């Protein structure tokens, strides 16, 4: 309760923050401020576990030999987009397959 | 192998630019909240909003790094590494962040 809405409107703030720098050219660097470069990777990797989670072909062994996520990243990955909205999962499917 | 791998780091930089232009483009069709919840933790995301606030306070340069961490409960550590890394970025970054953060 109440420190609930404040780290609403503090997570709000960041990503009108990054809304806005897109809208400048400055989320390159925005996003080297803000992030570490092991946060970086991570999201980097976290997108390649979303896109051969939604190809359907790799076993979570297989994706874990090849990115070399372990089997509760690929899990905590999979969970993930299960819980994800049906609209985004779709147009994963299109911007990350096609 | 070697050392150090110029190649493995420009494929770890190309996957990194993979995801800025998929989040780039989730905003410009309102799936970018969605789109971060699947690729954040909740704590990644607090992390993240409590960094805008040490760059909002650290451009103020007005709380000292005791205010500043009594009110964001973060370390000297943390606050460290975000100055560090505002001494890092360019200015027409700096100036846009005082554009939008100091009022
Ligand atoms: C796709 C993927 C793969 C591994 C992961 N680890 C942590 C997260 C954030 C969960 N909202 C994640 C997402
Ligand atoms: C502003 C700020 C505050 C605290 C932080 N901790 C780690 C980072 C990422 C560094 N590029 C950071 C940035």
């Amino acid at each position: 309760a109440a420190m609930a809405e404040q780290r609403h409107q503090e997570w709000l703030r960041f990503v009108d923050l990054l809304k806005n720098a897109y809208q400048n050219d400055l989320h390159l660097p925005l996003l080297n401020l803000m992030l570490t470069p092991d946060e970086r990777e991570a999201l980097g990797t976290r997108v390649r576990i979303v896109e051969e989670l939604l190809r359907g072909e790799m076993s979570q062994r297989e994706l874990k030999n090849e990115l070399g996520a372990g089997i509760a990243t690929i899990t905590r990955g999979s969970n993930s987009l299960k819980a994800a909205p049906v609209e985004l999962r779709q147009w994963l499917e299109e911007v990350l397959l096609k």
